[PDB]
Order: C-alpha cells, then structure tokens, then sequence
C-alpha cells in the first residue's frame, strides 16, 4: 500500500518486545519501507491460499497472541535483509532489492515453514512439535536463504545438490542468528521446536549424528526419502562448515578454526561465484577452496582449513 512510514511495537512468539516498521493508511500495515522495495507480512488466516491479506492492525500495537508470529516474521525478515546487505553487500534475495513477502498462520497446526519460490510461509505448529515457526531467527533466515540460492547457484533440490542447498540455508540461518546475537548456537530451530523439551533441536551442525544425520560422506543416505536425503545429507556439509569456523578433530582429522566471519565470506563467494545447479559435494569442496584462495591466498590458513574440514567429512 501507499502510506506513511511509521514504527509500531509488539511482542514476538517468545514473549519478547520489539519495534517493527509499519505503514499507515487508515490501518497500520506490516509493511516496512525502510528496506529495499519493502518487507511485507501477510495473514493466511489458517488457510492455504497465498499470500493472503497484507497484515492490518488498528492501533500499531501488536501484543495479541495472534499477532506474535507476524511480528517475528516481519522483524526477522528485516534482520536477515540487514545481514545480507551489511555483511555481503547483497540487496535482498535477488541482489536488486526485491520485495520480501511472508505469510503467517498458514493452515492449521502446520509443523513447518518454507520458501515457495516467491515468498516465505510459516505454520503455527501444533503446539507440541512446534510453536509458530517464525519465532526462530535461524528458521526465517534459513528459508530466506533458499531465495538467495534460487537467484545464485540454483542448486537443484535433490540428492547432493539438494543437500548443499539445505546446508547453505542452515549455514546462513546460523550466521544470521549469530549476527543478531541473541542466544546464538550451531543448532537449527531450537527456539520453536518442542516447547515441552529443553535442549533439543531439529538438526545440529556441530554434531549432526545427535539427530540421526550423517557426519561423514561414508554415512550418506542414497534412498529416495526426503528428495534423496536433502535434510539428512546436509549434515555432512553442516559439519564441514562448523569445522571450518570452530575447528576440531573429527574421525581423527584435525581442523584449525578460522571463525564465523570467514566461514560466511567463503561460503557466500562459493554460492554466488562457483556453485551451479548440479554441483555435488566434491564440487562444493573445489568451490570453497577456490573461494578461500581468492579471498585469503593459496598459502593461507583459511585455504588449509577448508581442505582439512572437507577431508574430515570424507569429501574429496
Ligand atoms: N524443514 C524440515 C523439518 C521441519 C518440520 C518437520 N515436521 C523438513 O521439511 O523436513
Ligand atoms: C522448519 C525449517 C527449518 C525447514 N523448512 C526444515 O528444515
Ligand atoms: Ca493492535
Ligand atoms: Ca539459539
Ligand atoms: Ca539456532
Ligand atoms: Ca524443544
Ligand atoms: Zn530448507
């Protein structure tokens, strides 16, 4: 809508207060004009039609329980936009300031979130497996990172290319979580998964095997479930990324950590300059090595650590 840019206040899924950029035209809409072509948040109203209605509020205060998923989808889309712009000089997911659209209250009891090729979509969860999924900054950033991938490497969502696609979303989801710097970790979805169980998550990057996922290429899944294991085999790449950043010894192979900022630079460059729709794990290794070489030099610690990490997870 056309209107006056303003600032509302609300509470997110976890009960935390935050300011949100809104637009006033009769109602206060969840439309943030301060970032690119805008960030727009919609109410799917428990239906599956998308996007639904641009979120309208009478008083610019978003403290109702029903408001909470919208507040977080809107706010965390803004944080993710800021990460890509400030850290990587990327303007929105297409690099041309495309409008970011999100819908909340998708379906009833829907235990997932996704990028549908055009926008973000968040279920409310069933209250036992998940609470509303936009409460997880890593979840929001994971899904928006699929949009970045769509416009860059375009990794096909099946088998090894698909597992790279997934790992890229977990990596940048996590780096956005660290950027915002509120309870950051190397776990995925911990803020919204299983409200009745403390200390668990959907996936772990530091120890993928904790949730049944492979941490070495020898343990890769080659069945047909989950588009050939895209959320399973992502563990192999997540583990490599974790090792590059944090270091460690894994199956007896030692990796010197280079930190999360350099991890982000290396993987962003690989994603945007070297990866292609059909890239496999071996080709990801080559892309990461080339990226680290460009940024830091062939004799650098950074290049050595990329090689060690991929060696540690059995990817040559
Ligand atoms: N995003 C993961 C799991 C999230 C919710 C599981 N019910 C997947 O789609 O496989
Ligand atoms: C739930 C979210 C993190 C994602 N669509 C899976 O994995
Ligand atoms: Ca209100
Ligand atoms: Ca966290
Ligand atoms: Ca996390
Ligand atoms: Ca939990
Ligand atoms: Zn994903």
């Amino acid at each position: 809508i056309t209107g006056t840019s303003t600032v509302g206040v609300g509470r997110g899924v976890l009960g935390d207060q935050k300011n949100i950029n809104t637009t006033y035209s009769t109602y206060y809409y969840l439309q943030d004009n301060t970032r690119g072509n805008g960030i727009f948040t919609y109410d799917a109203k428990y239906r599956t039609t998308l996007p639904g209605s641009l979120w309208a509020d009478a008083d610019n205060q978003f403290f109702a329980s029903y408001d909470a998923p919208a507040v977080d989808a809107h706010y965390y889309a803004g944080v993710t936009y800021d990460y890509y712009k400030n850290v990587h000089n990327r303007l929105s997911y297409d690099g041309n300031n495309a409008a970011i659209r999100s819908s909340v209250h998708y379906s009833q009891g829907y235990n997932n979130a996704f990028w549908n090729g055009s926008q973000m979509v968040y279920g409310d969860g069933d209250g036992q497996t998940f609470i509303p999924l936009s409460g997880g900054i890593d979840v929001v950033a994971h899904e928006l990172t699929h949009a970045v991938t769509d416009y860059t490497a375009g990794l096909i969502y099946q088998n090894e290319s698909g597992a790279i696609n997934e790992a890229i979303s977990d990596i940048f989801g996590t780096l956005v979580e660290f950027y915002a710097n509120k309870n950051p970790d190397w776990e995925i979805g911990e803020d919204v998964y299983t409200p009745g169980i403390s200390g668990d998550s959907l996936r772990s990057m530091s120890d993928p095997a904790k949730y049944g996922d492979p941490d070495h290429y020898s343990k890769r899944y080659t069945g047909t479930q989950d588009n050939g294991g895209v959320h399973i085999n992502s563990g192999i790449i997540n583990k490599a990324a974790y090792l590059i950043s944090q270091g460690g010894t894994h199956y007896g192979v030692s990796v010197v950590g280079i930190g999360r900022d350099k991890l982000g630079k290396i993987f962003y460059r690989a994603l945007t300059q070297y990866l292609t729709p059909t890239s496999n794990f071996s080709q990801l290794r080559a892309a990461a090595v080339q990226s680290a070489t460009d940024l830091y030099g062939s004799t650098s610690q950074e290049v050595a650590s990329v090689k060690q990490a991929f060696d540690a997870v059995g990817v040559k």
